[PDB]
């Protein structure tokens, strides 16, 4: 009952085809989940004071060659040509963000500059390694890059760490393992630069009261990182989050700002993603909930249904009210037994089934059944609407009484 | 002047650069506009009963050969390869939508099925023909495909036409010219199918009293199209909308549903895009308004400012209250003359400037000035918040009077 590929078919969320290896066809209901996840991340972007931008899908290979990634990663990049020029389909958003940073003179007053994007990335991953939503060729990162001074690093990493635990707690993930990857054998910068950079990550973690462990020698050539691994309800580990310091890319791409002493300074860059791949995170969630998505995420939140034809216009009014309240609602007005309707929508993991018999219509009430088979009895319509709105707005993991 | 390139730079909306010809980098404020336009389109998708999906970025050339796309467009497609297979970066969303349609058995009871996407598309346009946001290589099409029966064509084409005029009138575009583009020299489908399709589109225009001219030979290879051209305040013509009737691609991609009888039948497909390209439409709006976007589209909707440090706390509170009412708002507490502050936000095209002096703090009021220079008086805070909320939620073209 926790295979995201079977559940994804059963709930009509997505499909894959050999015509587009590792690129997801999002169906209506799956795209609803994705969009709702995007809304959630955007709420955190506002709360943590990020800009949100959007970069193009391709950029001249010439620019990618300047980044220092081209040699290590050419074989995993899609390329395409036009008019004697070769373009890379972007595998990451960082160089694009630096291009945005480079427009307009920046000063120290603009820092820290926090730049997020739901970045549509492609990697030419071997087809034999592809698997459902979790190993794909086309993915979307909840990405951001922070441009800051050396003095601002700790405070910026501190905020990233808070954002990580904040976001994972929303989905019920409270068991998190954290690993700090230290200086590799081949690296840029001085040993003193590495001492200070590793300490900044370590102290920011201490300032959040987070125990962690080292992954010795596993840092990037361009700086140390923290990785965050969450545990699902089956105690399976999923590495999702990354906070990566980068002392190389800004210099490579001629990024600079006017310092307070009026000299040209090169900013430090922090790369961070919390969920990682949105597609992969939806896979993880599907398995974690076994398809019983929390109401805020559920493609269809409520189905309103009549026992007989006599309650059809009451169901229509109630459905319009729920629609006006911002709820994802459908009316099931089929000439079918109420038990048939409940079973179908239970199998589809609809959080709430609002049942209207003659007694409900006559009292201006509605009978509420949950997808877990709980009869909550019959309740005043406006009180039920208010409770559903609260469960949705608060992104609650739990259903009503 | 109302050059979208200049306004785009001045208001920090977007940029373009030679490393990515005809591809847009949206900066924070431009991306806010884009996303509000998406919110608007999604409101119409809901109103007109469309699903929303997302297709893959690329698909195997083999599939594009089956549609007729390879024969009809290879020199304008970007291609890439992996593991000895060639992929086309999608120039259109229709084949992907049919792939989604083909998952799971469809019956007549599922039709009309209206499937929309903000489709990321790419066309390898000659670089010399590119200009601004109006002719680009990478774009986002407000696309949809309607799968319906032959009997449903008249109602579904009518609804598309209604949707076009509805959406254009939101932006104040009332001068619309219409052409019916008929069978091109290179095409698919029989002359009897083209007779039927062309006649269906002609009747729809006649029934709506839409005058039109035939545009001979300019149909799509798969079917005829109604083309909608809007006129801006300079009386320039911009072709934006298209409604196309297709009796050929569904058969080529093995689309079918079980009819009201029990026989296997091929659905009709209607293609339509209204804004055309999100990027181009933003370009057109930018010029139409000269950067004075209606409040609902404006990157920053309200700026709240003090006279002295005396009113700082009141201003921060009012700002929080506008933020709670859903308004894009910032506070300006700087130690600058009120005329300097007001000018700055007028230059940035902020719709409303809210000013708090001692008399305003005392009375629970706020002084409101519009970016055109009208002083609306000191007014009760909650009456202003309510009036702004209505202006925004109703997507009004005019500010308060
Ligand atoms: C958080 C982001 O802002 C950051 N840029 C990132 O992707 O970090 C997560 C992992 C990075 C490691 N990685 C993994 N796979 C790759 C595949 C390709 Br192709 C290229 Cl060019 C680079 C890489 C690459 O750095
Ligand atoms: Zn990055
Ligand atoms: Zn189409």
């Amino acid at each position: 009952g926790r295979d995201h590929r079977k559940i994804g078919k059963q709930l009509d969320l997505y499909h894959m085809q050999e015509e587009a290896p590792g690129m997801v066809f999002w169906h209506n209901d799956g795209w609803t989940i994705f969009r709702e996840l995007e809304v959630f991340v955007r709420s955190k972007l506002k709360e943590y004071q990020y800009q949100e931008v959007k970069g193009p899908f391709m950029m001249d290979r010439v620019l990618w060659e300047k980044t220092g990634h081209w040699d290590n990663y050419k074989d995993a990049m899609f390329t395409t040509s036009s008019e004697n020029r070769e373009y890379c389909i972007k595998p990451m958003n960082c160089p694009g963000h630096v291009q945005i940073f480079n427009q307009g003179l920046k000063s120290y007053r603009d820092l820290p500059l926090r730049m997020a994007e739901f970045g549509s990335c492609h990697r030419n991953e071997p087809s034999g390694a592809l698997h459902g939503l979790m190993r794909v060729r086309g993915f979307t990162q909840d990405d951001a890059h922070i441009f800051c001074t050396e003095e601002q690093i700790r405070d910026e990493v501190n905020a990233c760490i808070r954002m990580v635990y904040d976001m994972y707690s929303t989905f019920g993930f409270e068991k998190i393992v954290v690993k700090l990857s230290t200086r590799p054998d081949k690296r840029i910068g001085s040993d003193e630069m590495w001492d200070r950079a590793e300490a900044d990550l370590a102290v920011a973690l201490e300032e959040n009261n987070i125990p962690f462990e080292y992954q010795l020698g596993e840092g990037a050539f361009y700086g140390p990182k923290i990785e965050f691994t969450l545990y699902d309800c089956l105690d399976r580990a999923w590495q999702c989050g990354t906070v990566q310091l980068d002392f190389s890319l800004p210099s490579r791409l001629s990024a600079s700002y006017v310092g307070e002493d009026n000299e040209r300074k090169v900013p430090v860059m922090i790369h961070r993603a919390i969920l990682g791949s949105m597609e992969r995170f939806i896979g993880i969630l599907t398995e974690e909930f076994a398809g019983f998505f929390p109401t805020w995420l559920a493609p269809v939140q409520v189905v309103v249904m009549n026992i007989t034809d006599s309650q059809s216009e009451y169901v229509n009014e109630l459905t319009q009210k729920l629609q006006n309240a911002g709820i994802r609602v459908k009316a099931d007005l089929r000439n079918e037994k109420i038990g048939f309707k409940i079973r179908e929508h239970t199998l589809r993991r609809v959080p709430y089934m609002l049942v209207c018999g003659d007694k409900e219509v006559e009292a201006g009430k509605v009978a509420v059944r949950t997808r877990r088979g709980k009869d909550l009895g019959s309740l005043d319509v406006n009180d039920v609407i208010e409770k559903l709105q609260q469960e949705i707005r608060s992104r609650s993991l739990q259903q009503l009484e």
